[PDB]
């Protein structure tokens, strides 16, 4: 029985308020925290903010919290839905709000209750969270599949001060044999990268972006990718570490064009690229560097550019702002063959149930699924258990720096240990990890 | 009954491996993680593998092994009562058998020490901070909630390492944190405006690190930030000089990042003190940590004569009751920076705090620069009733995890807690 549901304000990794929910049963008190994006897709479910300029830079979540405590809480406690029944739980919450985009209560009011319920269920059942999430998703547990970590070791775009347009430069130790090995290798590459970055672009280059990657003030990707390929070599993990990009191209899509200097107020509109032109630059990058995944190469509604690029890409193409973990928009992307991987970000859609549906739909269409953090993260570790539960074989939860990232990576360490011989490391099979 | 003690490697906020310990009883499995400094020469031994081919030489396999291979079987055989933190840490301390914990390693022992206290709280069915109050014979009516010292700016051209803000003017911790976060964001905005976008990217502790020449420029910047946020008069400043970092040939080099620093312009103890006093006169500074080197006793004592604000010992005392006794003897400082992993056990850490308090000292509980998702010090600072803590800027969740835990503690305690505010120095005496 759910005796209590309670929400408070806490702080994310950028020092902005966000919603924390506590769900009390006889099994104890269960806590989930909602993350917060910076490069948020326009189609994402509502993140409700106070916009009281006198408090928290206008970023209060008092209203969201109040919606939990004054609206959802009493109705949820009164109903006492079986927490084990995630569908009915999320069913209830979504109906309480009664809008498509969760704009009545706010996604950041509902998600906390959704996630906390699933934690409570796992306890009731006497099973690890990833196990219960496996159950929820009807995923195979024999073996489990452990994810390749995609480590955003070099931050640009809206995640770091500097010229670099593309948002995330990730390394993916697919050549590793275990997660633990992959994390060691990733940390070694990161440290070697940090040293080379300082030497190459100055000590200040070694300071980190929002997601823990070094933040050199450089103008082009090709400059970023040189640093990483040099770092991989220096760490002596050549051929065992691939690269992944999040372009977050929606952040510099303007006037049907793409601004590769969008953080320059004096950017040259002459040198803004067309879809084609941009497609060209990517293909050059793909040719020169060991890139195995590219996320949001084109804009959240630039469907034609996705379709045309995907035709001849030949690597994993991840939809993020395109699909915003929305089963509706995933259906479109599948139809148009715009991508073959989904970025799963639970607070984009606002319930676990909906997030699991998006995953299941993607897998069914032969997509991959990369579970993701937000750039605004917390000490919450839910997506570590999620990626394992969902058997996706790939996650991206930050550089190996800043503990809102390490928290997830550490939790994955612990899960791999627990699972022992009943887990495989997805490694080179990350794309179709579920099919393993 | 403790039925297993176990250790694994995990990664700290800088992506370096560290020791995580799990202690198992009939109440379940209880977890503690060891932090890591970037360290006083007198600190208990942090044991690293030094295998250049692994983790940049920073592996902790040996320490983990020491937990699993040496401490673990003996501890279990010992049938220790985790409720008795003293018996716990005496066993551990005895097992290692060395003054500075160099046989098994400080980072092997501390995890067991902390996990035991978590297990003890559970057995008693009390919150951790409550158990820690009991262990330390601290008053709980009311509890005292800490002022957060937030590390918003870092140095080290400008030679001073840490520049913190302390919302002592707040009426609750919750209000303190909000005010702190607002100042921090305003400072970040001003920094990028004044020193370029890249200068907004954070350091190891989540603070900004603009290329600044002088302390004054760093303090003026912070003053502007506090004003911009509209909290002028409600927010004070704290400093961590980490002067050992620029202590050379019996002198202090304020320009110790310049290879050709004018050696003739290196300061004497009395000279540096003159600088601090000028800074202290012009800015709302209410606390200064390690203003002199970790064995420059004469320099501390001299300064302490004329200083009118809290003077914290860190590298000087390294949370060691033996060195704190000296510091008290010499009238070198009047506050202890409590870093549990500097001495290695909870019991010695509590002993250090108690010796400090008994000598009229303050105690600032503190993180290390390499932190984890572990939130022990949040419960510890409340348990010890010290009234002040420093656990990072309000960014990076190895910092926020602690400050969030304090929000929860404050909410839980309701009317049975006071915010130390202006009275942080003698918070324990509140
Ligand atoms: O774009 C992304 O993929 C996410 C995760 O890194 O970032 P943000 O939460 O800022 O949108
Ligand atoms: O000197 C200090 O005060 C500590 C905490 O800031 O730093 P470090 O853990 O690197 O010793
Ligand atoms: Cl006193
Ligand atoms: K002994
Ligand atoms: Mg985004
Ligand atoms: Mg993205
Ligand atoms: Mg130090
Ligand atoms: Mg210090």
């Amino acid at each position: 029985a759910v005796s209590k549901v309670y929400a408070r304000s806490v702080y994310d990794s950028r020092g902005n308020p966000t919603v924390e929910v506590e769900l009390t049963t006889e099994k104890g008190v269960f806590r989930s925290i909602v993350p917060s994006g910076a490069s948020t897709g326009v189609h994402e479910a509502l993140e409700m903010r106070d916009g009281d300029k006198s408090k928290w830079m206008g970023k209060g979540v008092l209203h969201a919290v109040k919606n939990v405590n004054d609206v959802i809480a009493p109705a949820f406690v009164k109903a006492n839905i079986d927490v084990k029944d995630q569908k009915a739980v999320d069913d209830f919450l979504i109906s309480l709000d009664g809008t498509a985009n969760k704009s009545k209560l706010g996604a950041n009011a509902i998600l906390g209750v959704s996630l906390a319920a699933s934690r409570a269920a796992a306890a009731e059942k006497n099973v690890p969270l990833y196990k219960h999430l496996a159950d929820l998703s009807k995923s195979k547990t024999s073996p489990y599949v452990l994810p390749v970590p995609f480590l955003n070791v070099l931050n640009g775009g809206s995640h770091a001060g500097g010229a670099l347009a593309l948002q995330e430069f990730m390394i993916a130790p697919t050549g590793a044999k275990t997660f633990a090995e992959a994390l060691r290798i990733g940390s070694e590459v990161y440290h070697n990268l940090k040293s080379l970055t300082k030497k190459r672009y100055g000590a200040s280059a070694g300071n980190v972006g929002d997601e823990g990657g070094v933040a050199p003030n450089i103008q082009t990707a090709e400059e970023a990718l040189d640093l990483i390929v040099d770092a991989i070599k220096a760490a002596g993990h050549d051929g065992k570490v691939k690269i992944g990009l999040d372009c977050a191209s929606s952040e510099f899509f303007k006037d049907g064009k793409y601004d590769l200097d969008f953080k320059n107020p004096n950017s040259d509109k002459s040198k803004w690229l067309t879809g084609p032109q941009l497609a060209d630059l990517y293909h050059s990058l793909m040719k020169r560097y060991p890139i195995v995944s590219i996320e949001d190469p084109f804009a959240e509604d630039d469907w034609e550019a996705w379709s045309h690029f995907f035709k001849t890409a030949g690597i994993q193409i991840v939809a993020d702002d395109l699909t915003v973990t929305n089963p509706k928009r995933i259906a479109t992307a599948i139809e148009k063959k715009a991508a073959d991987a989904l970025l799963l970000a639970v607070n984009q859609i606002g319930t676990l149930s909906e997030s699991i549906k998006a995953a299941q739909d993607s897998f069914a269409a032969g997509w991959g699924v990369m579970v993701s953090h937000r750039s605004g993260e917390t000490e919450d570790t839910f997506i570590a258990d999620l990626v394992v539960g969902l058997r996706t074989g790939q996650i991206k939860t930050g550089a190996p720096a800043r503990s809102e990232r390490l928290a997830k990576l550490n939790q994955l360490l612990r899960i791999e240990e627990e699972l022992g011989d009943n887990a495989v490391f997805a490694g080179e099979n990350f794309h179709h990890g579920d099919k393993l």
